[PDB]
């Protein structure tokens, strides 16, 4: 039903350059996804 | 009559620190050159 679609790393960039007297620690990770099957996905609604 | 002075190459040098989620490309190469030898160039001015 659900498909992640990622890259399989958390690139990291410190940064002693920007902010002089600081570190500036940069992290980011690329990632995404919804349903691919919506045939394999049933939900319990507790309305009526 | 003309002489070019340079260094045969680009220095690139990329920044991802500046423009944090950019990456900033700073490239130079340093050039110069004026005339060297006078009697080798003429010119047609327009005037009169």
């Amino acid at each position: 039903g659900y498909t992640i679609a990622e890259r399989p790393d958390l690139r990291v960039l410190r940064d002693p350059f920007s902010a002089k007297p600081h570190v500036l620690f940069y992290a980011s990770k690329r990632v995404g996804g919804d349903v691919s099957d919506f045939a394999a996905i049933k939900l319990l609604k507790f309305a009526a």
